[PDB]
Order: structure tokens, then sequence, then C-alpha cells
């Protein structure tokens, strides 16, 4: 599925990611945007083997099994796929553990390079929420 921005905000938001850990909706909005294009079926193929899957590039170095990233870990406790699926359940929730794990939303490389700093709340402009 390819969200809409204030589609995607709203779901987001649904799901309880809006002010987790402090990051307000308009930042995973834009990580949404500059990870995926806010496609859940999204893929990125690493250089280390792994692959980033869904709206936010869940890696499964750590994340999610796939069954393809040796020595790999399934933190969220869920098949890779679930992360592509149309719901983004799965995705948030595996979100909410990743942006606790030390690093904040730096976890996620295009947030920390085209989202961090920037005016986030224009992510969520014109949003009925
Ligand atoms: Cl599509
Ligand atoms: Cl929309
Ligand atoms: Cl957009
Ligand atoms: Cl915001
Ligand atoms: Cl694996
Ligand atoms: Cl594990
Ligand atoms: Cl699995
Ligand atoms: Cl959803
Ligand atoms: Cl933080
Ligand atoms: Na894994």
């Amino acid at each position: 599925k390819v969200f809409g921005r204030c589609e995607l905000a709203a779901a987001m938001k649904r799901h309880g990611l809006d002010n987790y850990r402090g990051y307000s909706l308009g930042n995973w909005v834009c990580a949404a945007k500059f990870e995926s294009n806010f496609n859940t079926q999204a893929t990125n193929r690493n250089t280390d083997g792994s692959t980033d899957y869904g709206i936010l590039q869940i890696n499964s170095r750590w994340w999610c099994n796939d069954g393809r990233t040796p020595g790999s870990r399934n933190l969220c406790n869920i098949p890779c796929s679930a992360l592509l699926s149309s719901d983004i359940t799965a995705s948030v929730n595996c979100a909410k553990k990743i942006v606790s794990d030390g690093n904040g939303m730096n976890a996620w490389v295009a947030w920390r390079n085209r989202c961090k700093g920037t005016d986030v709340q224009a992510w969520i402009r014109g949003c009925r929420l």
C-alpha cells in the first residue's frame, strides 16, 4: 500500500506513534517519506546481506526474521514480511522497540540525514488529526 501523507499520519497516530519517546508525529511521517516513500512494500537490500522492510525500512539484522540474514536477531518477533502489510500495526510496534533501543530515531539513517532538525511539523500540515 502506498499511503498518502495525512493518511499515514492518521494511521501512525491511531497506533500510538505520535510523541512516542518524545518524537512528534511529523518526525515519524518524515522518516517514512524518506525511508519508503510511504510504500509499505518497500524493500532495500543492504551490503551486509540484511534487508530493510516496509514503511519505516526496518532491518532484518536485529528486528525481524527473513531467514536470510545469518547471525541476526528477531527482536520484534515477526517475519519481516509482516512489515510489508497494508496494515502498519507490525511496523509501528516494531518501530516503538527500535526507537527505545538507545539512539532514538537515529536508528533510521534517513531520519537522521533528512528529518532530524528540520521543520517536521510540515509533514502533518493540513492533516485532520
Ligand atoms: Cl501500491
Ligand atoms: Cl492522505
Ligand atoms: Cl508527501
Ligand atoms: Cl510534528
Ligand atoms: Cl535469518
Ligand atoms: Cl531474537
Ligand atoms: Cl518468522
Ligand atoms: Cl494501518
Ligand atoms: Cl531520543
Ligand atoms: Na533477523
